[PDB]
Formats: structure tokens, C-alpha cells, sequence
């Protein structure tokens, strides 16, 4: 059985487990250089 294969094949468009952990990940980039570079 295969469970979330439609949310697997957004890869971005979804944003749920994966998706949405790599969205976040780009928001640390964004807070690092949005007032202050500490994280």
C-alpha cells in the first residue's frame, strides 16, 4: 500500500512533511538576513 503518493509527487506544491521542512529551511535563510545575521 502506498499512503501520501500525490503529496510525494508535489515535492513544494504540497508542503506537508518533506515539503513543508524544506519551505522552513529556506525561512532560516530569510529571518538570517531579514533584521539581523545570527541565525
Amino acid at each position: 500500500s502506498v499512503s501520501e503518493i500525490q503529496l510525494m509527487h508535489n515535492l513544494g506544491k504540497h508542503l506537508n512533511s518533506m515539503e513543508r521542512v524544506e519551505w522552513l529551511r529556506k525561512k532560516l535563510q530569510d529571518v538570517h538576513n531579514f533584521v539581523a545575521l545570527g541565525a
